[PDB]
């Protein structure tokens, strides 16, 4: 049905093992809930624990946080306007919105005490039993929200903006991302449709389009997210640095300028600590060109030994297992990549959401393309170099020309599988999963279902949205340096896309619990993880094209290809951002209306008769180049004889 | 001696033919200089003139323009601390500086009647007799900037700090500019003497160092100009639009959020007279191409014919002559230029100054590289295309292998010959004429030798910076794609530079009148200029490394080559970008610091007992979740019950 009020739930699991040294924690975590102002309210938890529901009881401390958070926003340039006058009447002009409500009151939970909240972060202190704090989902806006959204075609901004007014800004970025990048993935369905039915196989001109589709791609999106953010009224939040609660230090030094007490890490530490990422990035390389040489090699045994039924279905079954397996693999690597990036201490939250992102970006990116650049660029122009391993496998099964049109087929196997497992591992599987869940199984005997419903709640995964900016990312990739092999493939992306604003939608919807709305500026890292796969795509496709229309292949042709691609896309790219700073976007138009919107003869007289006093009560030809004539009158009469007497002669 | 407290000189001169219209006219002017409150002193001028000075007579209107221009910074974001009280006490905490009150003054004339001056712009309205409105120059002031800067090896920041204060931020930064550039040459001195003594002719790792160099130079150039408009308070100035006054129009529009009335041209009529500049660039491509072309014939039919006493040197007789020709032939194309840019319209300054700047630097990148060039990539290659022009002249004379060492040669004798006729048409060639003006030659018998000082003054031209910036972009050109043919040259350019400080500090000095200070944030457009002329710098060099040390030579290590340079180019950018956006400058410090100096129980149970009578007087399970448990208390009993009882079953 609805809520109770609730604003946020705390679990406090409470171990019987360490049982009196979470009680007495228990108190204190009740005393940590009371100073800041909010109401607490304490109810039995399923699997031994012990839930907590807090609200906001007085709204006067309510409005003192929501006017400091409004004065910090305006230090920091995010609001532009007044902020308040120290007395709340201006809430009616700009109502409090539920996201930014939720953000305040889990900053009035998780902040230190010296500025105003009591942190009951679950990491640092002796509140450890703590593991989660959320929000509880509104399912009246759920299932209003994903009737809407299927029974639509298009999503307009006011849906994008509701769910900023929801769930944060975060969650919009991206749902305003994937909307923009459906919509601009049709410009390459109809190109490659094109491509596909009348250009044969290979294109360049396709290879240039799809070049010239990610330069306007990237640089409209980056205009359509400064509007954005200067909409939602979150431009600039990157500036504000948030101090990290897992960050531990040594050292509580004095900032050099100011004086306020930093805590501070040796960076001799860290760097040792991110030196481990080569061994670690050279280990997955190894590993996973190793596999990949081993499939290739397998699959091109069986190419060569399976006559007759099935040999061009059972060609790329190491590539169709590869991709099945890949999902186990790289959940591997990215847990791998979550402890060293916990391991690598950082201070502030973005730089390490950054690094995590850029680790995560590297491990996806080599194993979601490493089989395809293979058979790109090493099993095309030379493929002699992989005869051992089909010695052994002939000695295996004891007990030649390479096709240039295969980076097609093998793309077409890798697009329609992934298109499937990325189907299973994200959408039924866990359908399967939450169903067997279901099919396994006082409370005051009027609140019992809402119980029920928030001990259902707190066992969900929380949403994380760095996974789904990752699986966009790395689709765009596919697009933008491996679409010329299959050009239709991003017409599947677009069917899949307009699944995905749907199924991401019922992710956060019944398979996940509510995200903390945390403002963001921009998408963040994963824009130059796009810029990236824009500029390598100009070095790929079109070296596709001249390794697989090729009589023997020449290194001038190809190096030739290769530069004439990356300069188009560099002078479109400079075409592209000289032509996007000229449409006057309406963002720096209301910063203009808001920036907008944000005799003498006698006192001549008096200044050089005051001169005259001071040159008398002592520079005289100082004083007489102008005390000779002083007024306004006796200059005209001059300058006319002077006039009259420079033609008398 | 001393100025006799002049602030400003308007010439006015009075011609014969339309004397009437100009006397009436005069009157006009002192009127134009009466309401904004200026102190006028009319005198005689020589050759048909009649020279008036203008002062600041009274101190209240002069500090109203201050603080009315110190409001105008803190709008654009120029200014962030508090502009005023609208009360003048705070100048004795930052003193008027001698530039900023000479720019103040210059806009209290020169702006017209409804933002405070009168505007005399001596090119739209009746005020056409005016053509100069000029400050005066302080001798004192030049000849001891002269005898310091000609005393020192180097100069440090408070040289550059009194050019600021003196002459404005335009000229400092110019000045700033060619002490960083000297400084940085010192590295490809360095490296080029290197390369000359020992790693032989044509070294690769020569092109590598001048590409890393240009790179690192430019990136701490754009870090110290950040630092210098921070330091002089002009950060930001760029986003100041100021209105051209010979900005022709024929609609006078609203704009449409704010209701200012604009000045609105039609952009089809500007991009119509944009789309000449196409046939005068291809006009000029062929016309200096065929003199290039014919020069090269000529010198190598020269090369051909002339036999034992001096072809080493009578082989270069085109290539120097033409050195010290194009002067004169880049003098009628600036002009051709200037002419072209006067009848393309322009509303602001910025953009009449950047397209300026284009043109210009469009004319003398042709003019200064298109022999190198065509030498470089067009001779070395392939020298059988211009067989017609030998066949040509060996028929006029009449009434085969190619070096591929020339490129180091003809640079030698490009460089020798253009630091000496730009030591000629830029030193003694004024000289010369200063000397020959002097030798060919009642004022109140108590200022004749003022008025003699004024009337010389006013016969000297206009100081321009955009052509010592285009003189240094050319020269960093040089150093960037053609040094590894030469590399002794950058340190010429280095000993050149040590007299350029110097003795462009002598064409302010002696040579040009006193520039009106303007305030600029940066270099501007030149920066965009340096950055190409970094890039193809990677483009070129490192081909001459290909094309000379060559055993035929073939595409593919050419292409190699280029495209390792360049990349190697694009990723040194990267890496200098990333290192220098953690250097912390003071800028951003010095932002920051400012920006840092710019019981709870008995509420909730308030709170809790409103909602209890708000329940009373009409949502009840809403209430009854919160209502059972309101106090501090009764929580913890509760929850100690339930921890009790969860594990007594
Ligand atoms: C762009 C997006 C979609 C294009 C849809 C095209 C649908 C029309 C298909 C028309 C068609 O099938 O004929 C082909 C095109 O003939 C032509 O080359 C003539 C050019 C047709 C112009 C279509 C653009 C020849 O077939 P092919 O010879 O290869 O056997
Ligand atoms: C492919 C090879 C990498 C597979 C790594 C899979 C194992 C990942 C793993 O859990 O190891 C953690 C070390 O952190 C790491 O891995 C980072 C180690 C990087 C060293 C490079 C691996 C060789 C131990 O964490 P702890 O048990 O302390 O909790
Ligand atoms: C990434 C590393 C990939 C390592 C894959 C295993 C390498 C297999 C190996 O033994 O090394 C040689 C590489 O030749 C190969 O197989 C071809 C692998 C090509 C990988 C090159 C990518 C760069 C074989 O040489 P051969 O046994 O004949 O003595
Ligand atoms: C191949 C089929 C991969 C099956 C992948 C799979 O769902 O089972 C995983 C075990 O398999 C695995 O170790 C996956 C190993 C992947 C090896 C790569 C396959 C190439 C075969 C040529 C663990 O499943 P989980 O723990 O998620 O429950
Ligand atoms: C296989 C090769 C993969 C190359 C990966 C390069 C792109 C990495 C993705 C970029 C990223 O997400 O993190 C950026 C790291 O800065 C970087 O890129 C530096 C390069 C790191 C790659 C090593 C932060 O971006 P920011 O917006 O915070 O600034
Ligand atoms: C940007 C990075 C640029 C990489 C391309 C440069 C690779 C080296 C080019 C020279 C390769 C080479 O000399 O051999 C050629 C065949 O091998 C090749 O086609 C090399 C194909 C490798 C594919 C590399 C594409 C870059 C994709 C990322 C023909 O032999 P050749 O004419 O000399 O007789
Ligand atoms: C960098 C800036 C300036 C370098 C000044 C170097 C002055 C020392 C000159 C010493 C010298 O003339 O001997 C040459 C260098 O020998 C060598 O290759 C040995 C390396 C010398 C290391 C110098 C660096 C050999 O002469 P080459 O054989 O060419 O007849
Ligand atoms: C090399 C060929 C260009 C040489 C131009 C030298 C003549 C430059 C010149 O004064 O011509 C002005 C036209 O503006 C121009 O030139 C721009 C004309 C551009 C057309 C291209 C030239 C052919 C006439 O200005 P107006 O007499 O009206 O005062
Ligand atoms: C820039 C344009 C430069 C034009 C220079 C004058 C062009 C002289 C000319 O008549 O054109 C042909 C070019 O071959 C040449 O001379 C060589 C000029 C090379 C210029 C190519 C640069 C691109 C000669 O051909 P041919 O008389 O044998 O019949
Ligand atoms: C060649 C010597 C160039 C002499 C340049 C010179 O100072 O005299 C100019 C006349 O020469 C000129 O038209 C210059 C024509 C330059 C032609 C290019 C020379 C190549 C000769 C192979 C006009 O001098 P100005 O009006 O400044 O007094
Ligand atoms: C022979 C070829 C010469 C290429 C010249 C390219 C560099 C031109 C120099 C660049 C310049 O000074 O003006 C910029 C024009 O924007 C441009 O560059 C656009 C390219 C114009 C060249 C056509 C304005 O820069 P902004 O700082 O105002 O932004
Ligand atoms: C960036 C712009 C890149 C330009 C380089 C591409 C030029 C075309 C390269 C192909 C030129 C070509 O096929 O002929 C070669 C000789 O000519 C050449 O060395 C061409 C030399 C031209 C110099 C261009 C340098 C760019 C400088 C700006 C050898 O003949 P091949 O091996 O085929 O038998
Ligand atoms: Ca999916
Ligand atoms: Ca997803
Ligand atoms: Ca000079
Ligand atoms: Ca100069």
């Amino acid at each position: 049905e609805s809520n109770f009020g609730v604003d946020f739930v705390i679990h406090y699991k409470v171990p019987a093992a360490e049982r009196d040294e979470a009680e007495a924690g228990f108190v204190q975590l009740i005393r940590a809930l009371t100073t800041v102002g909010l109401a607490t309210e304490v109810r039995h938890g399923e699997n031994e624990s012990l839930l907590v529901f807090v609200k906001v009881a007085s709204p006067d401390l309510f409005a003192k946080q929501v006017y400091r958070a409004r004065l910090g926003d305006w230090l920091h340039g995010v609001r532009v306007s007044a902020p308040h006058n120290d007395i709340a009447q201006a809430l009616q002009d700009e109502p409090v919105v539920e996201a930014e409500r939720l953000r305040l009151i889990y900053l009035m939970i998780t902040k230190p005490h010296n500025e105003g909240g009591a942190g009951v972060t679950p990491t640092n202190a002796k509140w450890k039993h703590v593991e989660s704090i959320f929000p509880l989902h509104s399912h009246s806006f759920n299932k209003e929200w994903i009737k809407k959204w299927s029974s639509k075609y298009t999503l307009e901004q006011t849906d994008i903006d509701n769910i900023r007014d929801k769930f944060g800004e975060s969650v919009a970025f991206y749902f305003a991302f994937l909307r923009s990048y459906f919509r601009f993935l049709v410009i390459p369905s109809a190109f490659g449709f094109g491509a596909w039915l009348l250009l044969g196989q290979f294109s360049y001109l396709y290879a240039l389009l799809c070049g010239l589709w990610s330069v306007v791609f990237f640089e409209y999106w980056k205009k359509q997210e400064v509007d954005l953010a200067v909409q939602w009224g979150v431009r600039g939040v990157s500036s504000i640095q948030q101090s990290r609660p897992e960050f531990e230090w040594e050292h509580e030094a004095e900032d050099p300028i100011t004086g306020e007490p930093v805590k501070v890490y040796p960076p001799m530490k860290r760097v040792k600590t991110q030196l481990l990422q080569i061994p670690f990035a050279l280990a997955c390389v190894v590993a996973l060109g190793a596999l990949i040489v081993t499939c290739n090699s397998l699959e091109v045994f069986i190419n060569e030994v399976y006559s007759g039924p099935g040999k061009q279905y059972l060609g790329f079954l190491p590539t169709i297992f590869l991709v099945i397996g890949t999902p186990t693999i790289s959940g591997v690597l990215m847990g791998a990549a979550e402890k060293l990036n916990a391991m690598e201490n950082y201070a502030t939250v973005d730089a390490h959401d950054a690094a995590l992102i850029q680790k995560q970006f590297v491990l996806n990116f080599m194993t979601s393309y490493m089989a395809l650049f293979f058979t790109a660029f090493v099993y095309i122009p030379f493929g002699h170099i992989l005869h051992p391993f089909l010695n052994f496998w002939r000695a295996t099964a004891q007990t030649f020309q390479i096709n240039p049109a295969r980076i097609s087929n093998q793309m077409f196997y890798f697009t329609v599988t992934a298109q499937i497992v990325n189907f299973a591992t994200e959408v039924v599987v866990p359908y399967i999963k939450q169903q067997a869940f279901q099919k396994a199984k006082e409370d005051h005997e009027e609140e019992a279902e809402f119980l029920q419903r928030v001990r259902e709640e707190c066992t969900l995964e929380e949403y994380d949205v760095s996974g789904d900016y990752r699986e966009m990312v790395m689709q765009f990739g596919y697009v933008a340096m491996f679409s010329v092999a299959w050009p239709l493939a991003a017409c599947c992306f677009l069917v899949n896309n307009w699944v995905e604003l749907r199924s991401d939608a019922l992710k956060i919807a019944i398979s996940s619990r509510r995200p903390i709305p945390w403002r963001t500026d921009s998408i963040g890292p994963w824009l130059t993880a796009l810029s990236f796969l824009s500029w390598l795509g100009s070095i790929t496709s079109s070296a596709i094209v001249y390794l697989c229309s090729n009589s023997p292949l020449k290194a001038w042709g190809l190096l030739l290809s290769i530069l004439f691609a990356e300069h188009f896309y560099l002078v479109v790219q400079l075409a592209v951002r000289f032509v996007l700073s000229k449409l006057d976007s309406p963002g720096l138009q209301k910063e203009r209306k808001e920036r907008f919107q944000t005799h003498s003869e006698k006192i001549t007289r008096e200044a050089l008769e005051e001169e005259a006093r001071q040159a008398s009560i002592r520079g005289t030809p100082e004083e007489m180049f102008w005390q000779r004539q002083r007024g306004m009158q006796e200059t005209i009469e001059i300058g006319r004889r002077m006039i009259e007497q420079q033609l008398a002669a």
